[PDB]
């Protein structure tokens, strides 16, 4: 509530480190055009497309604000500081502000274009706090507050999908008009505020394990429980006849002991060597990929269950569609090379989670007897058994922050398979739009739809602030620990900075799990 | 005079005003701004002991 010559809000950014929590705030500049010429448009897949790539939905004239990525909040120094001293963290509070809003009209009369101020034009903004519109965040889409504060960004367009029977629709499909919501209209001088509180959520495990499930015992003392170790006879003359013999497992026969827990569930995936020539010479993806199909159409499990990337001393094999792959700065979005991308590694969970390329184990599948020898079968898909303990997938400075747990009758582990915190009531989606300004109407009344508007766009500043709780580490380890560092060697340009052309880049992915804990 | 905490540096800047954005969303860096400058008056005052 001000005039045209008074600024609303200021540029805050920065971050504050307190005793048990950190407040990270960031401000950016945003631009917004008009979408679909102020029209809601039905969108069907295509005539003759693939059965799996079918979809029906709508596209609206509304934009929305995305900040669901760590790099859209944290900074490389702040991230390194957070992960090198903490065993966990989670969000606590959220604040959002829109200000310094300008609506600018555009005129075209020739090859040149002219831009002028339009002080009387409003802008509509509203937040879906009741979670009634479809939630499109948490799908790893583009367009959150660029990692560099100096970058000016663009508000993505909003759209949603619904039930479809092929390329068509069904009566059960829903249509949502976003103008049918109470929304706030604001001019140059007004501003929008919003506050939100996260619900209880488990701390993210920002640490590795210094122990292993299979090696969790005393290396000095035998077990007092007996196990069958021989079926033939040890004594002379009985080595060719059956006789059950029982031993006690000690430090030597350490693989035959009794145990309390089992490794996490498995869903096997194919393996690929980072060297091109070492792989099979065929286009096997989508024909040899672990995929799941529902309603008669297939789909690919890209993240999949949290499972270790490779074994020890491999460093060369990665599962097909088994880990997040990021893009380097200035990389094509279609058929990029292996050296132009950034494949994340989840080896830290080798201790608890089974490796993705290999199997869960073997199970007996017959009744052995004198005539028939015992036979087993390898099992590659494993559900949930009692006593199972596993670890969740790590999050990265560039990765997703949260997701919306679907409103369904059943859940097993609501932790998102792509990233961090799953929330029943996540931060609501803020949607912003430019109100349509009609051009000169006809002098004689006409009932026809008005389809001659004045072309104009908008720009402004958006501030976000999240308060995060931190879990401190108290480890009794004697020797030092592994931590994130910058290489001291000479380089043309330093990491996480701008080049001579002023383009910000991220060289490597950074994971949180660096400190250690005992199982 | 050498000072451990000298008068701090005041920095001033013009905020970037984007030009008309594309109608279709594009994630590319926004590199089409409106050219403009600024002007104003600056007053300074120092009290000196003699």
């Amino acid at each position: 509530a001000d005039g045209v010559g008074n600024s609303s809000g200021n540029w805050h950014c920065d971050s504050q480190w307190l005793g048990d929590r950190v407040i990270t705030t960031s401000t950016r500049t945003w631009a917004l055009p008009t979408y679909n010429n102020h029209l809601y448009k039905q969108i069907s897949s295509q005539s003759g497309a693939s059965n799996d790539n079918h979809y029906f939905g709508y596209s609206t004239p509304w934009g929305y604000f995305d900040f669901n990525r760590f790099h859209c909040h944290f900074s490389p120094r702040d991230w390194q500081r957070l992960i090198n001293n903490n065993w966990g963290f989670r969000p606590k509070k959220l604040s959002f502000k829109l200000f310094n809003i300008q609506v600018k009209e555009v005129t075209q009369n020739d090859g040149t274009t002219t831009i002028a101020n339009n002080l009387t034009s409003t802008v509509q903004v509203f937040t879906d706090s009741e979670y009634q519109l479809p939630y499109v965040l948490g799908s790893a889409h583009q367009g959150c507050l660029p990692p560099f504060p100096a970058d000016v960004f663009m508000v993505p367009q909003y759209g949603y999908l619904t039930l479809n029977n092929g390329s068509q629709a069904v009566g059960r499909s829903s249509f949502y008009c976003l103008e049918y919501f109470p929304s706030q209209m604001l001019r140059t001088g007004n501003n929008f505020q919003f506050s939100y509180t996260f619900e209880d959520v488990p701390f993210h495990s920002s640490y590795a394990h210094s122990q292993s499930l299979d090696r969790l015992m005393n290396p000095l003392i035998d077990q007092y429980l007996y196990y069958l170790n021989r079926t033939q006879g040890t004594t002379s003359g009985t080595t060719n006849q059956s006789r059950l013999l029982f031993s006690q497992a000690g430090p030597q026969s350490m693989s035959l002991q009794a145990r309390n827990w089992l490794p996490g569930p498995c869903y096997r995936q194919q393996r690929l060597s980072k060297t091109a020539n070492d792989n099979n010479n065929s286009n096997f993806p989508w024909t040899a990929a672990s995929k799941y199909h529902l309603n008669g159409r297939d789909s690919l499990v890209n993240p999949g269950p949290a499972m270790a990337s490779h074994k020890d001393d491999e460093e060369k094999f990665f599962p097909m569609h088994g880990n997040l792959i990021f893009g380097k700065e200035g990389t094509t979005a279609s058929n990029a090379e292996l050296d132009n991308v950034m494949i994340t590694d989840e080896e830290e969970i080798r201790t608890t989670n089974p490796v993705a390329t290999e199997q869960y184990g073997t199970v007996a599948n017959n009744l052995q007897s004198s005539n028939t020898a015992p036979t087993t079968r390898t099992v590659n898909d494993q559900g949930a058994l009692p006593g199972m303990v596993w670890q969740d997938r790590d999050v990265y400075l560039q990765g997703p922050i949260w997701a919306k747990i679907p409103h369904t009758d059943g859940h097993f582990h609501p932790s998102p398979l792509m990233g961090g915190f799953g929330l029943k009531h996540p931060p609501p989606q803020i949607m912003i739009k430019n109100t349509p300004v009609p051009a000169n109407p006809p002098t004689t009344f006409s009932p026809a739809k008005f389809a001659s508007f004045i072309t104009q766009y908008s720009t402004g500043q958006v501030s976000v602030e999240i308060e995060w709780e931190l879990q401190k580490e108290n480890s009794k380890r004697w020797n030092p620990e592994i931590q994130y560092t910058s290489n001291y060697n000479k380089s043309v340009n330093v990491d996480f900075t701008v080049d001579t052309n002023g383009v910000y880049s991220e060289p490597r992915p950074i994971g949180t799990r660096y400190l250690t804990r005992n199982l």
